[PDB]
């Protein structure tokens, strides 16, 4: 391997393309993967296993998707599992395959059937704490064996997955860590204390890395707005239309589009509502014709749209 190497030394850059900010989190991930490809990790255990602590809407899933895409060359190459739907006893059977003579037997269990059909992939468990403690045991086994045994007794190979578990447990106490005093590492410490209270220490050690996601800064969110309206620019390029934003215009979209409790979840449909909707209005009315560079500024009733007349 030579080109596969080149991609790994430049790995962080490849991820920052799609994931703004969260640099600490990205070293963390990228490192663990270098230790894999170098061959310093136990080869009968998955490429990497992570705990993603932190607020919602600030990059967890994105990184998950991005990683998947930059490692296995597609967003499809990742499996999302929601621990909210696994709070029951009945859960275990849906995860790996309900015992014979059961509704969802031969149709398999979606986890084991996904990994079975796609052995090199990223796997995302959301709200790992919401999981029924039975389901944990199944995960732990997998974390040590790189193997799981489904209902039909067929053994499923996880030695080529990256495992990522998100949880919001820390969050209300990384808010105190946001307030400077607790910088790079001290948060990753004071959180461990709360983690021990919810998670057994056998579990917190199969884990390759515990990663703290921080909230976003205005300038960061501003960047996300750009990446966020990439498809639209491309869409508009087909009719040769440009979209200069203003400093304030970006800030407006950022203002409306970042809920603290939800991060940038709302953003995409804010952009859609505040910028795409009125832009369609203009385009259809003819105030924007094929060719124009449209300028976009803030006002009292939201975004306002300027076109230079013809030279
Ligand atoms: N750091 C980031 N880099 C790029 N996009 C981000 C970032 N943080 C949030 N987003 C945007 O927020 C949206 C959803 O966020 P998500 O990945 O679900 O965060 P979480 O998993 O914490 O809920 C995505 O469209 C994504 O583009």
């Amino acid at each position: 391997m030579l080109g596969e190497r080149e991609k790994l030394l430049r790995l962080e850059e490849e991820l920052h393309k799609r994931v703004v900010g969260q640099d600490e989190a990205i070293r963390a991930v990228a490192d663990a993967i270098r230790r894999a490809r170098a061959g310093l990790k136990d080869p009968n255990r998955p490429i990497g296993s992570f705990l993603f602590l932190g607020p919602t809407g600030v990059g967890k899933t994105e990184l998950a998707k991005t990683l998947a895409a930059t490692l296995f060359d597609t967003e499809e190459a990742m499996i999302r599992i929601d621990m909210t739907e696994y709070m029951e006893k009945h859960a275990v059977s849906r995860l790996i395959g309900a015992p014979p003579g059961y509704v969802g037997y031969e149709e398999g269990g979606q986890l084991t059937e996904a990994v079975r059909r796609r052995p090199y992939s990223v796997i995302l468990f959301d709200a790992i704490e919401k999981a029924h403690p039975d389901v944990f045991n199944i995960l732990l086994q997998m974390l040590d064996d790189g193997r799981l045994t489904d209902s039909h007794g067929r053994t499923v190979d996880f030695r080529n997955t990256v495992i990522i578990m998100t949880s919001n447990l820390g969050s209300p106490l990384i808010l105190e860590g946001l307030q400077k005093g607790w910088p790079y590492e001290r948060i990753r410490d004071e959180v461990f204390k709360v983690l021990q209270q919810h998670f057994r220490p056998e579990f917190l050690n199969r884990l390759d890395e515990i990663v703290v996601f921080r909230p976003l800064t205005k300038e960061q969110i501003r960047q996300i707005v750009e990446i966020q309206m990439s498809y639209l620019r491309a869409r508009l390029a087909e009719k040769r239309i440009s979209l200069e934003l203003t400093e304030a215009a970006k800030d407006f979209l950022a203002e409306r589009g970042y809920d603290p409790v939800f991060g940038a979840r709302p953003l995409r449909r804010v952009i859609q509502r505040e910028l795409e909707t009125p832009l369609a209005q203009k385009i259809l009315a003819g105030e924007v014709k094929e060719g124009d560079r449209v300028q976009v500024d803030v006002g009292p009733a939201g975004l306002v749209f300027a076109v230079p007349a013809r030279v």
